[PDB]
């Protein structure tokens, strides 16, 4: 490293964005090298011996860590506000190598309601395939946490804005009823958010995961993840999360770029966020649209805890139509800019519909039960100019 | 794809490794285009819908599929002689996905005594602590498998050779063991060998997983793994072992290096394999080696197996010297063309001491039950001139 | 996908994410990375044909490749020219066009202040192969009329220019250019992008780039463009590139820049918000002899500023009250701002001419350049422009 | 990590792994790719002291790059010459080395067949220029000392080189350009690559490549080298590329050329053997008229062949018992021969320029060119020799 931490404390965020965890190599090359490797060589046999037992600090093999991936996990947990990271190849291997490390069979885990899709599929048939108890609450209120709280609770997974309809949950409430048992730690799902706008660290979270591939990354081109957390953690989910029990190791060519989209994070989350408060504004006050889930509207039932924990809004908005499921695709199907794909966190604009395709492992029951509506459309706001993303949805909504 | 499965059968194996599962796409790449992207658009909202249920072909996202990897994924399963085959991030993401999948609390498992070292951790110390048994068993004599076999033994773990001893198992007669109760598969790990050598499915096995970053990949700079077998059971751990459980997706941009390896898998793994045979009887001539372990050499044990199935080999060579410890460091030190690091299967040719390098999670106890002498060197013989490895190997072995 | 007159009412950032995009088979949403050297022909015919110019498709990737397509569409969009043609370098782009548009016997007028190495392809390239150059004070566009001549076939361009950042008015050169029958002018609009400054529309033939700078942003790609009429932009592919320099681009560079001006419009206006204010900063300050920035009132050619660029640029020259002692304490003082050369990066990068580019030069020949004892050339970056102002306040307040 | 003087006793493989790596801080056994656009100096004098060749370091990608320099040194070990430097293509390195060696009022003694690129770059472009050049007959010596004049700076030669893959003694041209005191030899060694041919052995001064053919043998990689003198490859890389062509090679290639050399021994072997099997199998063929092969003894220079060659290469020019049409009929029914352009890679492609590239010319064109209606080039790639011949059995015998 050539920015110390201690001297990052006081710079703002896009420079540390761009400085810190950078490393002065040998030939002083500005962009940090792609070190596209699987082994590394060892100046004696000794010293092999003394890096696989901790003995001499040092690299191994790539699955172990790599050093373009160094820079990047020590970026992350900077700006975090966290002891040590490390990166996976997925966000679901984020999330899956994390939960592995922390539970065992006979563990119980309070989870939220409303969750991502596939992290719902893990809790409820897969964790639960392996001997551990998993109670889905709703989240909003703390005290349904506290009910569903165990002697054997080892664990409780949040994830603020929930994805799709974007439900709040007070970080700092959660960790004080995380914080009363013992054994028990409080994993954030800080995707949405961004170190730049929320973090759950410094609120009294233990764990925080990303989805890199969302708007860390922000060029939607790398499928990636990362775990934050205390270093004693983070080297046990190093040496057995990924290690062995999961096996998701980032490739050293999607550490970097994710790097280069972390040099412009700052000003991608303020313009992603200046165009949906733009765009949620005209959806609130178009006819066709019933109803307009966004943090940054006064209409939105968590507005004061939005401005309490969350920097900015963010760019996702959730919405409900004067009409059934046929109108929505109507209005998917009529657009011209808004991109028809799935993921969120790119420059384009992108949207899709939640009940038949991010949340599709939950059924019609489990679903509405969460809050997903038969006609819900979530938007992931991009960086164009916010005047041609109106456009094309006014466009669409006109002719519903 | 423009080479059909069909049409592959009566050509041979360069030629498949070159042309099998290659997609004619719109513009005629010769090379196969690295689609690097997270996300797919949709022509309509229906098309995503049925995407989504599996009613039309196609892709959603990369965690899920990307057309990079599907060459990959089919140019793999056509060389072993499989129905399909499914590419992870590492060859433990390929272990792991598929033994979560077949897997759940309350099954069984009858492991190999000698198998890689992270690959023993997460079942002695992975499985095991969520609730599945395994026993582990000298799989050299196959009868010792089916006095563990179990009502509840979901699946047979194999490796053969085993790293690094090399002691191999009679797969045809495994597979016979594993298919006389119902509900139990075979599971093989061809890493040293590769569809060249050894094709397990064809023998017996159900599934076959590879360390891609082996061999199949050939030049040491991406971490990736395979999982092949029958249609029913990848589509599995590709919408649940990976998807959900491991979050081990592989990247496009490693799996077009892998597809730019397999180019020269046939003469790579022919020029290893003749080097191998040169360096190990070289070795066993020589006054300062004890013992030689190579299927290759008269005095292997299981000569006779070796030739029936395996084509040639492989190219890993372990082997003892008349001396302790303190001998084999002077020989890893005084070497200036072996290189001293971790992994196999590259043009440079590796070496190292598997007691406190590769099998230093087994416990010295453990270490000695399977076969690891303090002492063992094994050697991943490369791509270089044979004379130039044995002259490097003479001066370092003459100094002891 | 978006055509050129659907991309004409929509918004720079619209066109620098959506513009000249292709629509594939797969849908992805990111452009492929075609990273091929030949393409494969459906007949014999077919490639005849496309050698023939009669049918459409590739052939070569020196000739064209699609990733490189898509890079030099959207690039020809944002400038308003016709068409474009990418090359492995600034000075690559440089080169083909001039070498292209000159034979021997003709004349050049061009700039006396140039980019270092333009200097040199002018007065020792093309006055070797018998092309006669002249050099004047641009900023007079009268100087430019008295040194044409009846061989004059073009008239060469760089606006702002190093070293103290002086401008030329695009328009009038191009009615002196238009005068004469045969004469084209070829404006380097590096500094500006097509954000900022777009020659074509003010009356330029031909524009270059040198992409390494602002259109890729993150300085990891050596790369450059050649924009103006289809006739020239052909010649100059199939003569300049293909046959006289070698100059095309690879296709993983072009998907980087494809990557970076997704980000344009925002880093463009977060680079020039910082510039002005580093800019008022440096010339408030003690220490500093004078400040040149186009966007400061004391700026000599400010109203050709406004008239000519949307924004006044992130690059600022600036004179110290020192000598060359001064401005090496000044640069070896910073510990945020980058000693390096180059510009149009996330880090703030800033270079002493005087001690480092032109230290071969004696005194005497720095001053017939242009190059004083305390210039100080600063390319600013996209950090907080707090901290970017803190690094330098702390570095000149030691040489008061 | 491997110096000049321990890789002169090596092998070709072991120096085609070895030589020219550099052990970093990090120590990777893969080379990093330093995808870089800048450097970082430490001082202002240190980036002075590079500036003016006083001290080793590293500036910009356009002048140097680590990761070109670990291949750059590679090559010029391989061919024994003193010095190399990377170009984007292989028209870059002959353009930047002739665009330096020659001035107007210079005269150039090149080769009749050459690549139609460089005949092109000669006969349209250097003429363009004040430069006069005679093409001469090469096979016979004395051709080119009757077109030597006392203002000849330079000879061109390429050997093999198509349409019949006619051959030039390197060692007897060599004398004839050492007679004169100011004139130099340059030999295009694309065909053969260091491992059959060393021209600078034989008496050439400098040793051109298109890398994008054998060196990087996978077809996705533009890019070319030119090897000589230190004193002559400093003045191309600091005038031919820096200024004349900007032909600089990317990173990222440069590591996919640096993979690629890692197998190409074994590549070679494997295409010339192919190429000696298919060829035989040619001749015998009763719908073949003509087979120009070094390796049979028909060849008119078998004798020239066997002394300045190690293997006869894997090109092959074949003429048919038929004219265009039958060419035509023999290409289209090709199921493993690739139409495709282009030579060295593991896929066999094939042309018929009379139907393909020289399409445009008429039928007295392409006589007077040397392109017969028959004349068939085909570029034997690295699958099984058997499946080649099968293809190329099946599409000839339709023609009988
Ligand atoms: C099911 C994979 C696609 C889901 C995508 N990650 C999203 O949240 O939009
Ligand atoms: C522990 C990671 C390195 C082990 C390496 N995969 C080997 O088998 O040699
Ligand atoms: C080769 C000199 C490099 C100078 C650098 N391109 C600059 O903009 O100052
Ligand atoms: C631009 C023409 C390409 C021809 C190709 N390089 C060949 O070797 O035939």
């Amino acid at each position: 490293s050539h920015m110390d931490r201690e001297f990052a404390k006081n710079m703002g965020f896009s420079t540390k964005a761009i400085h810190a965890g950078n490393h002065k190599n040998e030939f002083g090359t500005l962009a940090t090298p792609i070190y596209q490797t699987a082994t590394f060589v060892f100046d004696s046999a000794q010293q092999g011996g003394n890096r696989f037992a901790g003995k001499e600090e040092g690299y191994i093999y790539t699955r172990l860590g790599n050093p373009t991936v160094t820079v990047l996990e020590e970026k992350i947990a900077i700006l975090e506000g966290g002891e040590a990271c490390v990166a996976t190849s997925s966000g679901m291997g984020a999330i899956s190598s994390a939960l592995w490390t922390a539970l065992k069979a006979g563990d119980h885990v309070v989870a939220a309601d409303t969750l991502y899709g596939c992290t719902f599929a893990y809790l409820s048939h897969g964790l639960t395939r392996y001997g551990v108890e998993v109670t889905f609450v709703d989240a909003s209120n703390p005290e349904n946490i506290k009910e569903a709280m165990r002697p054997n609770t080892k664990a409780i997974y949040i994830e603020t804005p929930a994805n799709p309809n974007l439900k709040l949950i007070d970080i700092k409430k959660v960790a004080e009823i995380a914080h009363s048992k013992e054994d028990c730690i409080l994993i954030v799902d800080n995707t949405f958010c961004t170190p730049y706008i929320q973090r759950p660290i410094e609120l009294g979270a233990d764990v925080v995961v990303h989805s890199a591939t969302k708007f860390l990354n922000g060029h939607g081109d790398v499928i990636a993840g990362f775990v934050v957390g205390r270093k004693s953690f983070i080297d046990q989910v190093r040496l057995y999360g990924i290690k062995d029990m999961t096996g998701a190791c980032l490739s050293p060519f999607d550490a970097y770029l994710i790097l280069r989209g972390l040099k412009t994070l700052e000003i991608r989350m303020e313009r992603h966020c200046s165009n949906a408060m733009k765009v949620a504004k005209f959806l609130e006050e178009h006819k066709a649209v019933k109803k307009v889930y966004y943090p940054g509207l006064e209409s939105f039932e968590q507005y004061e805890l939005a401005k309490e924990q969350m920097k900015l809004p963010g760019a996702i908005i959730a919405f409900e139509l004067n009409g059934g499921v046929e109108e929505g695709i109507k209005v998917l199907n009529s657009c011209k800019v808004c991109t028809l794909a799935v993921s969120l966190g790119d420059a384009e604009t992108l949207i899709q519909h939640p009940a038949s395709m991010t949340h599709s492992p939950y059924t019609r029951e489990e679903r509405l039960k969460a809050g997903i509506s038969d006609g819900l459309i979530r938007l992931a706001v991009g960086l164009e100019n916010a005047e041609d993303i109106i456009a094309d949805l006014k466009q669409a909504l006109d002719a519903i």
